[PDB]
């Protein structure tokens, strides 16, 4: 896998190389995250379709339950749009409180976090009071 080429660069963190991985990577998602969002909007427009007495109960609660995933992944869609741009002013890949390099590993799984480790672990530990 690429995954394996790419988690064997060192000092490299983040050059033009590894920045074009994660471009592909991030828009492959926006695409696929785009075009499953298409597929939520549909699958409303099938609790939208004529409607009757007996099962307007439990439609319209599903249909509750639609728009708040339908709301969730729309705004994930921003998350990746505002990574994608992180990539082009080249800020992408860096801890945003600490300017500490984000893991490599760690972006693979995410690609659109914005903290390193120790900056989360820092912000979970604050939470906690």
């Amino acid at each position: 896998a690429e995954q394996e080429l790419l988690a064997q660069p060192d000092a490299a963190y983040m050059d033009e190389a590894q920045q074009d991985f994660f471009r592909d990577l991030l828009l492959r998602q926006r695409q696929e995250l785009q075009a499953r969002i298409e597929g939520e909007f549909g699958e409303l427009r099938d609790l939208e379709r004529p409607s009757d007495e007996a099962d307007l109960a439990s439609r319209e609660e599903q249909r509750q339950w639609q728009l708040r995933l339908l709301e969730r992944e729309k705004k994930l869609l921003d998350k990746i749009d505002e990574a994608l741009e992180r990539l082009a002013r080249g800020d992408y890949g860096w801890c945003q409180e600490t300017g500490e390099p984000i893991g490599l590993r760690r972006l693979l799984l995410r690609p659109t976090a914005t903290l390193c480790i120790e900056a989360k672990e820092r912000q979970e530990k604050r939470e906690r009071h």
